[PDB]
C-alpha cells in the first residue's frame, strides 16, 4: 500500500530541490522514490526530464518509457520523450512521440508547437506555419511557439503585422531575462530583431551558461597548463563544418598555407566524413587532422584537446547547427577564440578572444562583445574563390559586358579558332577599360541553343556548354537584355520591409531596372510580390531564379549590374561571391557584426564609396550607378582590378595575420597577462 505515500513525499521533495535548482539532490531524491515504489509514472518522468538537463539523454529516453509503460495516457510523457529524441538526432521517433501526444490529447498545445518544430528543422516552413498557429489559438500566451512561428515569418517575408510583432517579440525576451528564464529566441536570430545589444548578449550568457551546467555534471577538475613555450604553438580549429559547407568553401585553403615552422595547425572535425574533395583537402594540407564525431562524449573530446596539447582552441561554430560548446566549457586550452562561422558574441566566460577587424567591430561598439576584439589587418573574412573559381577570373564578352559571357579554363581552342581580342575603351575622371571579346556575329546557334534547352553548341568547331568552356546569358534566366539588374542572392530571410522599400525606391527612379532574387525558399516570392505590387510597381519586375549549384551560382551573378546588400543582415558568402566576379555591392553598416561584413569586404577592396551612411545615401549610391553608365562602367573595373590586387581573397595574407594574432595572444599569455584587445598590424 502506501508506503506510496511515502514515494509522494520523496517525489515532491525532489520537486523542491529541483525548483530550487539542485539537480544533483533532486535526481538522488527521484531514484529514492523509485526504489521506495517502482510503478510510480510521476517520478519516472521527473526524473527523466531531470535526466534530460544533465545531457543524459540516453537514461531519459529509458525512464520516460517507464512512465508510459506505468501510464499509457501520460500524453506529457510523449511529448518530453519527443524531446529527447529530437536532441539525439532521431527524428523519426520524435515525429511519432509527438503524434501519439496529439493522438492522446488533440488539445495539448506543446505537441503541436514540438511537431512544428520538427517542420521548421525539415525545412518544410508552411506546415510548420499551421503547426505554430494550431498550438498558438489553443494555448495563447506561447512564447516559446510565438517566437518560432516570428522566425518562420522571416523566412517566408510575410510581414504583416510586422512592427506589433517585432515589439511583441522584445516585450517576451526583456520579460524573460527579468524572471531570469532561457529566453525563447535563438542568439542567432537575435540579430534580425530590434533588441538592444545588452539583451542579444544576454540571451547568449544564458546559453553558455547552459553549457556550463550541462557539464558540471561531469565533476572534472579544471586543466591545468603548459605556461612558458620556447617554438611552435599548437593551434586548433574545432568545427561541425568541414565538409560540403559554406565554412569551408571559406577557409579551405588556410591550414595548408600556414607557416609550419611557426605553428602546427590541428582541425578537429565535428561531423563524419560526407566524401567531398573539400574535407579531403583539409584532412591532407592540415599537419593533424582528428576526428571528433568519433568521440560522443563531450568530456573524452576535451581530453583528446588537452592531451593534443594545445595552445589556441578555435570556436568555427558558435550557436549553430552541430556545435559542441560544452567541449569548451570545459576549458581544455588556455586561450579560446571565436572564428569565423558565428556572426555574434557567444557571451560566455570561457571564451577570450573574437577575431574581426576595425570596420567590422569598432571599438566603439565593443560592449555588445563578452570577448575581447582581435583585429585582422584587414577583413575578417576570406573566401577559396580563387582556388574554386579559377575560371572566373575573367570573362569573354560576346557579340556591354554582363548580357552574354564565356567562362573557360582553357580559352586556346576558342581563341586558336574565333576572332577573340582584348580591346580598349575610354570611359569619362578618364579610365581606361580591357574586355575580352569574342565577336563571330552569328547570334543564332548561342540564341538557339538557350532558346530549345540543348545541352551544347558549336562555334566553329569549338564546344560551348550551355550554362543551365561555358555560356552564361541573360536569357537563361528571364532577365531582360537591355534591363539594369539589380540583384541580391540571399536567403530571402535577410529581407525586412524598410529593406524591400529601399529597392522598390529605387527601382522607381531607375529607368529600365529590374530586381534579381532567388526562390530561397520558393514560398517567398509570392509574399514579396504582393508586396512589392502593395509599393507601386508592377510584380514582374522582380525576377526570380531557383538555388542553383555552387559554381552556377557564382558565374550567374556576371549578369547582373548592381547588386544590393541587406541591411539587416548582411550577405555574408554571397557577397564575396559577387564580388568574385567584380560586380560593386551597395550596402549600409549598422551595428551588429553581421550587419557590417559587407562594409569590411568593400574597405579591404579599396571601395568606400560604396558603403553608404544612411537609407538615403544607399538608394542615391544605388540610383546613379543605374543611372550614370560611364560612373558604373568605372567602378565596375575597379572593383574587378581590386578582386586580384587587394588582400581580400588572398588567403596567404590572411594565414600570416591569424598565425601574428595568435602569437600576439600567446604573449599576453606568457606574461601575467590578462586578455585584452589585440590587432595583428
Ligand atoms: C548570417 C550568418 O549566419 N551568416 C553565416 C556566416 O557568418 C558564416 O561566415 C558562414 C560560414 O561559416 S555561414 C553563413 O553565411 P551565409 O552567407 O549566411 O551563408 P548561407 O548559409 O546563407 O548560404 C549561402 C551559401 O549558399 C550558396 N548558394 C547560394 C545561392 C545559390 O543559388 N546557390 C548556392 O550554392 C552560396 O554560394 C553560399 O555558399
Amino acid at each position: 500500500g502506501p508506503c506510496s505515500n511515502h514515494a509522494d513525499s520523496l517525489n515532491n521533495l525532489a520537486n523542491i530541490k529541483r525548483e530550487q535548482g539542485y539537480i544533483e539532490e533532486a535526481t538522488r531524491l527521484y531514484l529514492k522514490a523509485l526504489e521506495v515504489f517502482p510503478d510510480f509514472a510521476a517520478a519516472h518522468s521527473n526524473l527523466a526530464s531531470v535526466l534530460q538537463q544533465q545531457g543524459k539523454l540516453k537514461e531519459a529516453l529509458m525512464h520516460y518509457k517507464e512512465a508510459i509503460r506505468i501510464q499509457p495516457t501520460f500524453a506529457d510523457a510523449y511529448s518530453n520523450m519527443g524531446n529527447t529524441l529530437k536532441e539525439l538526432q532521431d527524428v523519426s521517433g520524435a515525429l511519432q512521440c509527438y503524434t501519439r501526444a496529439i493522438q492522446i490529447n488533440p488539445a495539448f498545445a506543446d505537441a503541436h508547437s514540438n511537431l512544428a518544430s520538427i517542420h521548421k528543422d525539415s525545412g518544410n516552413i508552411p506546415e510548420a506555419i499551421q503547426s505554430y498557429r494550431t498550438a498558438l489559438k489553443l494555448k495563447p500566451d506561447f512564447p516559446d511557439a510565438y517566437c518560432n512561428l516570428a522566425h518562420c515569418l522571416q523566412i517566408v517575408c510575410d510581414w504583416t503585422d510586422y512592427d506589433i510583432r517585432m515589439k511583441k517579440l522584445v516585450s517576451i525576451v526583456t520579460e524573460q531575462l527579468e524572471k531570469n528564464r532561457l529566453p525563447s529566441v535563438h542568439p542567432h536570430h537575435s540579430m534580425l530583431y530590434p533588441l538592444t545589444h545588452d539583451c542579444r548578449k544576454a540571451i547568449a550568457a544564458r546559453h553558455a551558461n547552459l553549457c556550463l551546467e550541462k557539464v558540471h555534471v561531469l565533476h572534472k577538475k579544471p586543466y591545468n597548463f603548459l605556461k612558458k613555450l620556447p617554438g611552435r604553438l599548437r593551434i586548433g580549429y574545432l568545427s561541425s563544418d568541414f565538409g560540403n559547407h559554406p565554412t569551408s568553401h571559406l577557409m579551405q585553403s588556410v591550414p595548408g598555407l600556414h607557416d609550419r615552422s611557426k605553428v602546427e595547425i590541428f582541425c578537429y572535425a565535428l561531423s563524419p566524413d560526407d566524401g567531398t574533395t573539400f574535407r579531403h583537402k583539409i584532412s591532407r594540407e592540415s599537419e593533424n587532422f582528428v576526428d571528433l564525431s568519433q568521440i560522443p562524449c563531450n568530456g573524452k573530446a576535451a581530453d583528446k584537446i588537452f592531451n593534443d596539447g594545445i595552445h589556441i582552441l578555435v570556436n568555427m561554430n558558435g550557436y549553430t547547427k552541430g556545435a559542441r560548446n560544452e567541449i569548451f566549457a570545459l576549458r581544455p586550452a588556455p586561450i579560446q577564440v571565436m572564428w569565423l562561422g558565428y556572426p555574434g558574441t557567444s557571451g560566455a566566460s570561457f571564451m577570450d578572444y573574437i577575431i574581426t577587424d576595425s570596420v567590422t567591430s569598432p571599438l566603439e561598439l565593443a560592449y555588445q562583445y563578452s570577448e575581447k576584439l582581435s583585429y585582422m589587418p584587414h577583413t575578417y573574412f576570406i573566401g577559396d574563390h580563387k582556388q574554386m573559381f579559377p575560371h572566373l577570373k575573367e570573362r569573354i564578352i560576346v557579340c556591354v559586358d554582363n548580357v552574354t559571357v564565356i567562362n573557360a579554363t582553357d580559352l586556346s581552342p576558342l581563341v586558336e579558332n574565333t576572332d577573340v581580342k582584348e580591346i580598349k575603351e575610354v570611359v569619362n575622371k578618364p579610365v581606361e577599360i580591357t574586355h575580352k571579346v569574342a565577336e563571330l556575329p552569328n547570334t543564332t546557334q548561342i540564341v538557339s541553343m538557350i532558346a530549345t534547352g540543348q545541352v551544347q553548341t558549336s562555334l566553329n568547331g569549338v564546344v560551348v556548354q550551355n550554362g543551365l568552356i561555358v555560356i552564361t546569358t541573360r536569357r537563361q534566366y528571364m532577365l531582360p537584355d537591355d534591363a539594369v539588374v539589380y540583384c541580391n542572392f540571399n536567403q530571402l530571410y535577410m529581407i525586412d520591409p524598410q529593406t524591400l522599400e529601399s529597392w522598390v525606391e529605387i527601382l522607381k527612379n531607375v529607368p529600365k531596372s529590374v530586381l534579381w532574387l532567388l526562390r530561397f525558399p520558393a514560398v517567398g516570392e509570392q509574399n514579396i510580390k504582393k508586396t512589392v505590387s502593395d509599393f507601386g510597381i508592377s510584380p514582374d519586375r522582380v525576377i526570380f531564379s531557383n538555388v542553383a549549384a555552387k559554381e552556377e551560382h557564382v558565374r550567374r551573378g556576371q549578369l547582373a549590374d548592381i547588386c544590393l546588400d541587406t541591411p539587416l543582415c548582411n550577405g555574408h558568402t554571397t557577397s564575396m561571391d559577387v564580388l568574385w566576379t567584380g560586380t560593386p555591392v551597395v550596402t549600409l553598416p549598422g551595428e551588429t557584426l553581421a550587419s557590417r561584413v559587407a562594409a569590411s569586404q568593400l574597405a579591404t577592396l579599396g571601395c568606400p564609396e560604396l558603403i553608404a551612411r544612411t537609407r538615403e545615401e544607399y538608394q542615391n549610391i544605388a540610383i546613379r550607378l543605374g543611372t550614370k553608365k560611364e560612373y558604373l562602367k568605372a567602378l565596375r573595373a575597379k572593383v574587378w582590378k581590386a578582386r586580384v590586387e587587394s588582400p581580400l581573397f588572398d588567403c596567404s595574407q590572411y594565414a600570416k595575420g591569424l598565425e601574428k594574432l595568435f602569437l600576439r595572444m600567446w604573449e599576453k599569455y606568457e606574461n601575467g597577462e590578462l586578455p585584452d584587445h589585440i590587432s595583428a598590424v
